[PDB]
């Protein structure tokens, strides 16, 4: 691999600014000013589908577990009204990207999937080669749902797996049929889905280096196009289902480090490039190519080739990134419904980024995605001299640089093989909010 693991250095950014900075004072006018800022810009769409069949005990997502399937019809009634009110604001735009996240998008049955896609296609102008993606829970679903997604124009999918280990599944209430997972992913491949991602989590109860290595051997026989391997974030005060997880079953910190180190080595051996953070992809993947070429980008869903898009987020909790602003819908379903009914939108809170916010966003995006930062381009675009504007930040950086996390000089910063896993540490030197 290109990372070089260093135990000792290892003892050392969703968006920027973060969601901590979103304010309820950000209202409808600020939103409309944001929408008018870049009328040319390609449009990306995000739709949040919050419903899940069953309560995964590890899960920290904005989601609603329910067997009352009719809630999905009520929710699409609300999405219809949101779409009908927001979409005319974007009549001149061309949509290059759509993703459904959640929650479980495939909670929607075939008729519901069709209904939503039809609302989107009739109210926004989609490019013929748009990237249309969805996340899929490989439980309580028939293989022919993939054919239906394909007929509806979906071309990318992500599938949660978490772990194949049966004890781990039982402890987190995510029992799943391994044969069916293989059937589902291989069927997706056979009908033309590409860039297929699977999610794995390390740090779950009862996982060890030896259990996770065995899981990864299977994953290699499954042969996904991309992998996302998340470190388990355990905060049972906030995520109530995690109270069902025994803290004593969680792996020790040395165990989690050994899981991660061995994972990176084994995925490299298996032909996957470590892109960054949670993500692995093949050397010829559009993401790996872009990264080499210095033009990898990132949004809330993750890495992407499509930069400089405005992102409109629809549905409960959905975040929009538009015209140098972030805006989020109501995160509780009952106030999402109530505001959509009364106003035709669910705008709750957000931020208009300052000049300084925008710069620093671009510094941080460059470091996170490309693992380097050329001063000169930032100096041109924003009419500044880097050393000055960032004197404070560079001072914070110095100790890190002497530790070999980054090589830095008068022209730029290079994140080293040793510093790649500590990228959040590096980016933190540029965060004014802390
Ligand atoms: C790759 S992330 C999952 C990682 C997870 N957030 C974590 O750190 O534990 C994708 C998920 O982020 C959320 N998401 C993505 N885009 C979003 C957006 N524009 N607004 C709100 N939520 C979004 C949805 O829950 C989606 O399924
Ligand atoms: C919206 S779910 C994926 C789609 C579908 N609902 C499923 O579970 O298959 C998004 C991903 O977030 C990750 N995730 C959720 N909670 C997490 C946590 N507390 N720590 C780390 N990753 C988490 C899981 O890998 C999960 O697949
Ligand atoms: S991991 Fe997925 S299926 Fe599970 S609760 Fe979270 S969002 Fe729902």
């Amino acid at each position: 691999q290109q990372i070089d693991w260093d135990l000792a250095l290892i003892k050392y950014y969703t968006s920027y600014p973060t969601a901590l900075e979103f304010s309820e004072d950000f209202g409808e006018q600020a939103f409309l000013q944001a929408v008018a800022r870049y009328p040319e810009r390609p449009l990306s769409l995000y739709v949040h589908i919050p419903f899940c069949h069953k309560l995964c005990y590890f899960c920290g997502c904005n989601k609603i577990v329910t067997r009352q399937q009719h809630k999905a019809d009520q929710y699409l009634d609300a999405l219809e009204q949101e779409i009908v009110h927001r979409a005319p604001l974007f009549a001149g735009r061309h949509v290059s990207q759509l993703h459904w996240g959640g929650g479980t998008p495939t909670y929607l049955n075939k008729a519901q999937i069709s209904r939503l896609m039809k609302l989107l296609r009739e109210n926004f102008q989609f490019n013929a080669d748009a990237e249309i993606s969805i996340e899929v829970d490989p439980r309580e679903i028939e293989l022919d749902v993939l054919d239906h997604l394909r007929a509806e124009g979906f071309n990318r999918l992500s599938m949660g797996v978490q772990d194949f280990n049966k004890e781990v599944q039982r402890l987190v209430n995510r029992e799943q049929d391994e044969e069916f997972i293989f059937a589902l992913l291989n069927h997706a491949r056979e009908i033309g889905f590409t860039s297929t991602n699977i999610d794995l989590i390390y740090g779950l109860p009862k996982q060890t280096p030896e259990s996770f290595a065995f899981t990864l051997k299977r994953v290699a026989e499954l042969n996904p196009d991309r992998l996302s391997v998340f470190n388990y974030a355990h905060l049972p005060t906030i995520f109530a289902a995690q109270r069902k997880i025994k803290d004593a079953d969680l792996p020790s910190p040395q165990q989690k480090l050994d899981i991660l180190q061995e994972t990176i080595a084994f995925l490299t051996q298996s032909g996957y490039q470590f892109i960054g953070m949670d993500h692995f992809a093949r050397p010829d993947d559009e993401l790996a190519v872009a990264q080499r070429e210095g033009v990898l980008h990132r949004n809330f869903q993750g890495y992407t080739t499509q930069g400089d898009t405005d992102l409109l987020g629809m549905g409960v909790s959905a975040i929009s990134m538009i015209g140098d602003c972030y805006a989020q819908n109501q995160k509780e379903l009952k106030q999402y419904y109530q505001q959509v009914d009364e106003q035709g939108n669910a705008l709750w809170r957000g931020i208009a980024l300052t000049r300084d916010d925008c710069i620093r966003r671009d510094v941080i995006k460059s470091l996170i995605c490309n693992f380097r930062l050329d001063y000169s381009p930032i100096e041109q675009q924003w009419d500044l001299l880097f050393a000055d504007y960032f004197a404070e930040d560079l001072k914070l950086l110095a100790p890190l640089a002497k530790d070999g996390l980054v090589d830095v000089d008068e022209k730029g910063i290079q994140v080293t093989a040793k510093g790649r896993l500590l990228i959040r540490n590096i980016c933190m030197c540029f965060d004014t909010y802390l």
